[PDB]
């Protein structure tokens, strides 16, 4: 029968689609199922809850910060002075290197967008009685740098968008954050997995004490003030790429490869002490023994500019000891031609002192000496488990 | 200008299309004439002459027997009980192995068909005068298995489908044969090429001698009866499926592999003589020397159950020779202690043998003794032309 | 989204399309135009002259005979009896092996087809004043076979459909050549490149001298006839196959392989002589020397029946010289045990040697040595330059 | 469900569509969106400025040249000759082998395009107070050829389309460049990158001095006279091949393969300085030494017809120091049995004189001899930095 002899049709092979996308287009595969018309039914009991929105999700109001205001507090005095970004952390206590850290629906979401762009609100759960009085501000200013984010007093705050409440039979309220950018989104202030791919927040908000508390004889001076944290009114979110943040299922890391970082060969064990050389024995440093100038020489760290570096062990069942384990440290050169492990009380004094170090200072400045560990910490000076891991952390300047 | 960025089309290989099939479905190929509009057309002197159809050829009559009638035929006799389907042959005479057939075009098909369920007819011609007069039987009686072919009378015939026929003035007459089955329709007498898979034919019709011939002094005594055979009113036609009819072209066949059957090694040259160990030396067997008991001794043949086995030689110009070429021949063990060539006047009558020994049957029965060649067509006694070429017939039983 | 899980497509793999065809097709390709739509216009200056017909071709007349007619032709005579067929050649001199041809428009149509069927004619321009008077017959007899195209009278022309021209203030005339066959179609005369597989022409035309020609003394007695040919009313064309003939471009041939044909090892130089043995020493034959029986020795030459061969040199600057360079040669067998290279005046004259000996000839026959070349076109005899390369020709008889 | 058994489709495959084309195709893709919808929308603010046509860049008006005018110059004078093509440079001083080069808006483009075919124009910005009065003429005089473009006075310039400024109080003109050819578009005048195929330019305009300038003693007597081009009101262009003109990006071109020109070994360091045997001594030559006759001898550099050559040093830091760094230079033989290296003013000094070596002419003539660098040029003769690399320049004649 007839022969369909017209030219063939043309036609240019891929191979697979498609790992993206899925927003708008009839996607063409093999179903297991028995069925070519087989698509799940939501019966009246298995009802569709959410509502799986960007949006549904960024209205929920997840706590972030709890602050202890007291009578104490001066009539010009801070209270927090956290970011005002969705990527506002809460640190949660221990153990493993890689620390935990809370983070609110909107913390959660944008950690998978790059840009957001948004207007947030944070409500202020003041827990009080009737008989406790107060005003507290809050302001978000625009331009906060590096620097400048001290140099702030509750004056200055009160020159840019600002608010003041007054508490005595009303506990909490619910300060909207406004968005005053140079650019319309706003790309991350945590970009995962890249150090120097990161850019800092817009701004942030402080909480003064604009009038010290008054608490009369038969209710309590201190007072804690409960903070959450939500997209506003108009949180957007732009655009999808790699999630900020990790599971908490399995945290673990195995160490690559095997680029452990620990002591020279021959600097094991090693306790915590004191050097006549290192703020003339002021303050703990690694020694691998007793004896004459016996300091723990570590390897040196190679960190590219706008980076910073310290350390955190891997089993702190390892770590040497004083009257808590020294989990975290430091490394920097000794100038009698070596690097020396000085111990830190933990990984925000250890970052602190990269802060200071590596933002191109000396060993010498009381900014850094604030940091170094008091010499009565020492303890009985138990001596590490030989010379356990300690991994390599890193964060931008 | 604009990307189609929807899901490509899913799509599955194959490789070609179609050794099947062709009744309405559409064939694209790569046409080799200068047009994509190019089918040949059919002027009016190209005519189409047919009406190329299964029925159009399954209409004309081909002859297919020629039976001598005579005054001597008694009032019980039989003229020929030739089968009742399309598969309903004539061996012409000769010559080299595989001997060649007539067939009607209702015999060529279904020969491509397995299965048919027609109503067939018989025209018998019967050239006879005005003055021959004589009345003939023709009977279709379903059920005919192979013993109870004879057992057969004109009487019992009397008793299915059975036609008498007149004649004077009136020389031919047409039966049409009725198609009598349990099955719709009925699968190839003949399979080809495949010997177990062919079934037997559904029934016959036999032509006996209602009233033997009264013919006057002054025309002949013995008259011709040519018999033809077409589909009769409704013969049909159900499956397309290996032929069982070959060409006629190139009869040849190349014997593998070289499975030639031949005389054991040493039983050569051979002539057709006597032995008082076969048929007390009334009947030929192939011999290989004139003295005690030189009987060629021939290769096993491992036929299996359901068939039967002769032999015919490649060559005539290489055969025994007595008052015939010897060209067939039967292969059956001795009981001497070997297997003896027994050469039969033709092909029937080696098959005939066979359907006898392999019936389950001896060599000193009477039915099979009168299959034996007598020792009076030994001849001159002429050798072969060393041991030439026999190959082995194959037929169910 | 969706789902399309429904079975998808089937297709049977091709590579290309299509070296056919191309009459009504659509044929999808990647044009290097940088537009989707690009299909070159053609402006009003750019006009498109032609008309690109296999018809517009076979209708300009293009020249292809010249006939002198003179007052001495008698009242019985021919002027030419060129082929009735679109294959009619006019072969110009020289001068390398492959002599060139004049085709008219309608020699290189069909030279591509391989049936014609069509009607032609001849414009027969006879240049003549008004002082000349004569009558020329033409006729077109279908069924003029070899043998049977001489034995051809001015007279059984007249007998097929013939004409007669009176010329004295009218100059030329122009006869429609009838197309008489018992095929509709006709195939090549010549087939390329294949010997074999090419038919003769249907038939030939003539022009004889009906009456002859009285010129007056003071215009010349001698006339020429130019003659044209074109596709008459409905010369038809039928379906394209390979070419019959070639360029003009470059007339080379890169000699197989080497298969140069020349004279046996040891039979160089040779020039043109004569030989008791060859023709009684009245006609030039190759000698490689002047002493007894120094007859060139040739490789014998394998032609299949059918088909005729003799030689032209490569290079004439090579050859062997008389009064002319014998670029043409026919090699037969000698009788007195080879093959003996014998000279002719040109092609034409070697071919018409291979009709007479391959037609079935010897070469003491009359017709063969009218076309042996004269012995006292021996010249100062020049031997060849070596053994210079002959090539050989073939053509069918 | 049933069988879908009708014949499959047929297809041939490609791999890739499509490096060309773009006008008007939908091209499928796999975009990297997450949306199959997703195509970037150009908001208010993000406004779409061009207007991205050949036209609008081909309409913009761009330098091109600066004359200074002065009343010395006399009533027969002329300006500037520059070519009457979008291919119209300007070349920006120093420094590097390759020489920069500026060009108008329609100088870039058609630098893509083969062919033109418009019409063109310029404006004359001439600087001048009311005080000056003057005359300038401008004509496009189709057919200037090479030799052709001198022999021209700003009388014949009379004779094709030309045109006659006046100024007093009016300062710029603007004359639209005529376009006259045999050819309807205009294919490059720089063909890159390929030296023979580049056809030279239609045609040419120049700037005579009608009447010479009349400056009162308060204004000064010369004047800039600066030179726009842009696409006149039909500027067309045809058809996109490889642009002539590169980046400005990174100016470098790593020299094959190394085929990089120097001095022949053993010629190493050389200064320039002079030599009896070129031009009397009285021009510089590079010279391998200061006694008899030790000049630098050259490799001889193979040049196809209708082409020049000379050199460009790869780094001034390392050419030979006269009373300037001898960056450029022409190579040709001394005659005395080898090639010299003839140094240069500029590059136009070497081009020149390759204008007239190459246009087949000799070392002795005055045409040559007054483009050769005079010998108080010589200066300090400082040597080379050994035998720095010279790259060979090349450009048709
Ligand atoms: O290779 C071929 C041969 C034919 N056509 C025909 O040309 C029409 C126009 O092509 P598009 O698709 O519009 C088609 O609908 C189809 O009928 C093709 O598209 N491609
Ligand atoms: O891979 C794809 C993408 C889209 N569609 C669209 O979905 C429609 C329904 O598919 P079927 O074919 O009915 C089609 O006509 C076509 O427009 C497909 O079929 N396949
Ligand atoms: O593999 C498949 C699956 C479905 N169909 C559907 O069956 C219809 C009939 O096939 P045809 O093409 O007429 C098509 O139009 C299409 O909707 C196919 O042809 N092929
Ligand atoms: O291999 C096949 C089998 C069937 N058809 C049918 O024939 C019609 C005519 O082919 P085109 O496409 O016009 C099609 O629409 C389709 O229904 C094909 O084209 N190709």
């Amino acid at each position: 029968n007839p022969s369909y002899q017209q030219s063939p049709r043309h036609f240019v092979p891929t191979g697979m689609h498609s790992l993206a996308l899925g927003t708008n287009l009839v996607e063409p595969l093999h179903a297991l199922r028995l069925d070519a018309a087989g698509t799940t039914q939501h019966p009246v009991g298995c009802a569709p809850d959410e509502d799986m929105t960007v949006s549904s999700i960024a209205s929920r109001y997840g706590l972030i910060r709890r602050v202890q205001w007291k009578k104490d507090h001066a009539k010009g005095s801070l209270l927090l002075q956290l970011d005002a970004d969705p990527f506002v952390e809460q640190r949660i206590e221990g153990t493993n290197p890689i620390s935990l850290y809370w983070f609110a629906p909107v913390g959660v979401v944008s950690s998978m967008f790059m840009q957001w762009r948004g207007s947030l609100e944070y409500r202020f759960d003041i827990i009080a009685s009737q008989f406790h009085t107060g005003r507290l501000i809050v302001g978000y200013v625009p331009g906060l740098t590096a620097s400048l984010q001290l140099q702030m007093d509750y004056m200055k705050l009160k020159s840019s968008s600002y608010v003041v409440f007054d508490l005595q039979e009303s506990n909490s309220f619910t300060f909207e954050v406004p968005y005053v950018s140079y650019r319309p989104w706003w790309v991350r202030k945590y970009g995962g997995n890249y150090l120097p791919s990161s850019t800092d927040a817009p701004s942030t908000l402080f909480m003064y004490v604009q009038v010290p508390l008054i608490p009369m004889e038969a209710v309590s001076d201190t007072i804690d003030i409960n903070v959450y944290v939500r997209g506003g009114s108009s949180f957007e979110v732009c655009v999808p790429v790699q999630p900020s943040l990790g599971l908490n299922w399995n945290t673990d890391f195995i160490l690559r490869n095997d680029e452990e970082y620990r002591a020279k060969t021959g600097y094991a064990p090693y306790y915590a002490g004191v050097w006549h050389s290192f703020n003339n024995s002021n303050s703990l440093v690694f020694r691998w023994g007793s004896a004459s100038d016996q300091i723990a020489q570590w390897p040196t760290i190679s960190v590219p500019r706008g980076e910073l570096a310290f350390l955190r062990i891997k089993d702190g069942k390892q770590a040497a000891v004083g009257t808590q384990p020294w989990r975290t440290m430091v490394v920097w050169p000794s100038g009698h031609g070596y690097n020396i492990g000085i111990p830190t009380y933990n990984a925000e004094r250890a970052r602190q002192l990269a802060q200071h170090l590596y933002g191109g200072g000396s060993l010498t400045d009381e900014k850094a000496k604030q940091l170094f560990v008091p010499a009565n910490q020492q303890g009985p000076g138990k001596v590490s488990n030989g010379n356990p891991v300690w991994e390599v952390m890193r964060a931008p300047l």
